[PDB]
């Protein structure tokens, strides 16, 4: 119990900030995650032996893909840590426990292909899960790893608390399907504006936790410009591979995924910021005022992409 994780001074301070980058040293990422669980949840939330075994099994079931990798998992978990630490009294013990684990597990066994590509390929997972194909697989993989011997980090919870936490994790992981984000934010927008939003209404909490998951999942657009710009290369490396694979199935990919149309990228980032990212962090800031730094950072980056187009960089 008396064993803490401590980070070097620069990390100890910068990790509290939304725009923190976890760095290129992979062997430090597990310690950073445990540090965040201990401060967000407590030193007692998990058996340290079981947590460490869970963390390393989760790492092993992420693939060596350009973007949807172990680094993304830890990055999305850090953004959730930042939201929880800035909204101390709004979330229950089970929710803080659940959401950090959901973020770490949210893209388990990702291959770097969209739900659309699985459907057009006719992948077995598309036959097994007709909607949110990859996300149902990510939750399936999470349950698998929790059921390995020595890996059940929730064993000390009651039967009902256990079922509650697995239901928080399931909903959280399904919400990372961007196809579900558009309707979810629209509903939250109306509820906030007509004043019907009620955080004691479980169906309302679910929607708010969903938007947090979208905000955390997209947080690469809220980093300082040099981090956002370099992460964009990894996300587009996956999109171009998928577009190559669409061409192999005899389907011309949308321009965003066509590597012959790299010129169109800056304008494609504009569309993504205006259609997805700005609306996402605007609604999140209305519902959770202390997440405003994510909206500010997103706006700064929209303006940096505007400069790329105007040939100023
Ligand atoms: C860095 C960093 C991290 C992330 C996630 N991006 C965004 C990369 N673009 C992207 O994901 N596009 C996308 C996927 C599905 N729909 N759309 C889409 C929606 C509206 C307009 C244009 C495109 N950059
Ligand atoms: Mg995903
Ligand atoms: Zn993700």
């Amino acid at each position: 119990g008396l064993m803490q994780f401590t980070l070097p001074v620069r990390l100890c301070k910068e990790i509290e900030l939304f725009h923190f980058d976890i760095g290129p040293f992979e062997n430090m990422w597990p310690g950073i995650f445990v540090y965040m669980v201990h401060r967000s949840c407590g030193t007692s939330c998990f058996e340290l032996e079981k947590l460490c075994r869970f963390i390393m099994s989760v790492k092993k079931n992420y693939r060596r893909v350009p973007y949807h990798n172990w680094k993304h998992a830890v990055t999305v978990a850090h953004c959730m840590y930042a939201i929880l630490q800035n909204n101390h009294t709004l979330f229950t013990d089970l929710e803080r426990k659940g959401l950090l684990i959901a973020c770490l597990c949210h893209d388990l066994d990702h291959r770097g292909f969209s739900n659309s590509y699985l459907q057009k390929f006719d992948h077995p997972l598309a036959a097994l899960y007709s909607t949110s194909t990859m996300e149902q697989h990510h939750f399936s993989q999470t349950v698998s790893i929790l059921q390995l011997e020595g890996h059940n980090i929730f064993s000390t919870l009651s039967s009902s608390e256990y079922e509650q936490v697995l239901e928080i994790i399931r909903k959280a992981i399904i919400a990372t399907d961007l196809a579900l984000y558009f309707g979810n934010r629209k509903q939250l927008e109306e509820m906030y504006q007509t004043g019907s939003l009620n955080l004691n209404n479980q169906s309302h909490r679910d929607r708010v936790i969903g938007l947090m998951m979208t905000a955390c999942d997209l947080c690469s657009v809220t980093k300082l410009w040099p981090v956002t710009k370099l992460t964009a290369n990894d996300i587009y490396a996956e999109f171009w591979a998928e577009g190559d694979e669409m061409k192999k199935l005899g389907i011309q990919p949308i321009p965003m995924m066509d590597r012959d149309k790299k010129d169109e990228v800056p304008q494609g980032q504009l569309g993504f910021y205006n259609a997805v990212a700005i609306p996402c962090y605007t609604t999140l800031t209305q519902i959770l005022p202390p997440t405003e730094p994510l909206l500010k950072a997103c706006r700064d980056n929209l303006s940096q992409w505007e400069k790329v187009i105007r040939g100023e960089e």
